[PDB]
């Protein structure tokens, strides 16, 4: 599956999870196979630009995400993901690599 994580800086697998969802400057899209990370793609969040906004959950879904791991996120975005069949896990902390591995190991 594909997991999406908003990150605040591009440090590849070590990109730190963003405190906020909608305005994160990038999203890391992580493919998982055999219960382990298979590929990490860091992409600019088009809605992080000044005065450009809207449908960020849709952009995440478009990219194939079935789950999104975040720290903070608004009720509206959570509702939008739920309405589109995307699981949301909040309150995570760590780099992209760490939070996906935590997820995969049941932590």
């Amino acid at each position: 599956m594909i997991i999406a994580i908003p990150v605040s800086e591009n440090r590849g697998k070590d990109s730190p999870i963003s405190e906020h969802f909608g305005r994160a400057p990038y999203f890391a899209f992580v493919k998982v196979k055999n219960n382990a990370i298979a590929d990490i793609s860091v992409e600019e969040n088009p809605l992080a630009q000044d005065h450009v906004h809207g449908a960020v959950p849709n952009f995440v879904k478009e990219k194939g995400a079935e789950l999104v791991i975040v720290r903070g996120i608004g009720r509206r975005a959570i509702a939008a993901f739920e309405a589109m069949g995307v699981k949301v896990i909040k309150g995570a902390s760590g780099t992209v690599e760490e939070v996906v591995n935590q997820y995969l190991s049941g932590q």
